[PDB]
């Protein structure tokens, strides 16, 4: 029963969830790589890993993807989570030279993975395990792209230090570009394409209704996420949040800015739908009778309704996962699955 404030009727009655076939084995199988690349703890991979829903929530948002695809990105994704629990934990302990050493590595690791898959720094090592097997589907273009999109996202999780260390809370625009890159959005939105099989040319990808709707799913995934991770980030005196910055630069309530943030979630479902009549109508005309036509259809096709995936994924997720179960803990500002 999802809690009122956060319930979403046109989520629960017209994104009807989906689920890869593959789900089953892609949750031991991450599991296992979170022990053996020594990313958690193995007694708190055994207590927390599974009710962390990691797996599950990219199961049921890139379906038709090869298994070899899903299980790569399954690990990076969890492999995300752990990063932002190392950010937080190096903000929260002041260890700035480690969170600046770390950030270089990534960059470095970003370009040559293969050089790091066994650095000393397993959160390096893991990363970049994760980051070969993504750059060995589809050509060196993609594999470019998805690099300068991260080091893009690095940098956004630089500032976030930065703002945190300093007590800086982002106005709300300033906020919004930024959570385009710390919810890295285009990296979500590039793992469309080796999971349909097809790097889409610049022409197709840039199309304005593809921009758009790849666009309106990732805005929903960040606001929501905001909406729902708001209780855990007030307790942990984490500062980046649409809500935190509506209450500290518009004066608004909590109760205001909770308001606030789930109209603008509910705008985006209802955009979302429009601009996705257009990018289907686009896929529509890419079959044109060629074979060339055909595959890119399918891909623009098999790509937007990922991106309509995106919003069942993210809202279940949300109340499923421990990972936001505040309540639960017993100190609100240490979540029982970050090292600390
Ligand atoms: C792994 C995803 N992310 C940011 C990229 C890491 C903390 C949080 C997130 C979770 C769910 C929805 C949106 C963002
Ligand atoms: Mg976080
Ligand atoms: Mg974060
Ligand atoms: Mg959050």
């Amino acid at each position: 029963a999802v809690p009122p404030s956060l319930r979403l009727p046109v989520i629960e009655a017209a994104f009807p969830r989906q689920l890869h076939p593959y789900w089953p084995k892609l949750q031991e199988t991450t599991r296992t790589w979170l022990l053996e690349k020594r990313l958690m703890p193995a007694d708190k991979v055994e207590e927390y890993a599974d009710g962390l829903c990691y797996t599950d929530l990219m199961a049921g948002y890139y379906l038709g993807a090869p298994d070899e695809v899903l299980q790569a990105i399954a690990d990076y994704s969890a492999w995300f989570f752990v990063w932002d629990d190392r950010h937080d934990r190096d903000i929260v302990h002041g260890r700035a030279g480690a969170w600046r050493r770390l950030r270089g590595l990534l960059h470095t690791a970003l370009d040559s993975p293969g050089d790091h898959l066994h650095h000393e720094d397993t959160l390096v090592a893991g990363f970049a395990d994760s980051v070969r097997r993504l750059y060995a589907f589809l050509p060196a273009t993609w594999n470019a792209r998805f690099a300068r999109h991260f080091h893009t996202v690095i940098e956004a999780y630089d500032r976030e230090f930065h703002n945190r260390t300093r007590g800086i809370v982002p106005g709300v625009e300033e906020y919004l570009e930024l959570r385009r890159l710390t919810t890295a959005h285009w990296i979500w939105t590039d793992l469309l394409e080796p999971s349909s099989g097809c790097e889409l040319p610049d022409a197709v990808r840039k199309h304005p209704a593809y921009r758009r709707a790849a666009l309106l799913s990732q805005e929903f995934a960040a606001w929501y996420n905001d909406l729902c991770s708001l209780p855990k980030e007030i307790a942990g005196d984490e500062v980046h949040n649409l809500g935190i910055s509506l209450i500290t630069h518009h004066s608004l309530t909590l109760e205001e800015a909770i308001g606030e943030v789930r109209r603008r979630v509910e705008e985006c479902i209802t955009e979302f739908l429009a601009v996705e009549r257009d990018a289907l109508r686009f896929a529509d005309e890419l079959a044109d009778g060629t074979v060339r036509g055909k595959e890119l259809s399918g891909a623009v096709r098999a790509n937007v309704g990922n991106m309509r995936n995106w919003f069942s994924s993210v809202y279940w997720f949300h109340h499923e996962s421990g990972r936001y179960m505040v309540d639960s803990w017993d100190d609100r500002s240490t979540p029982p699955y970050v090292n600390n």
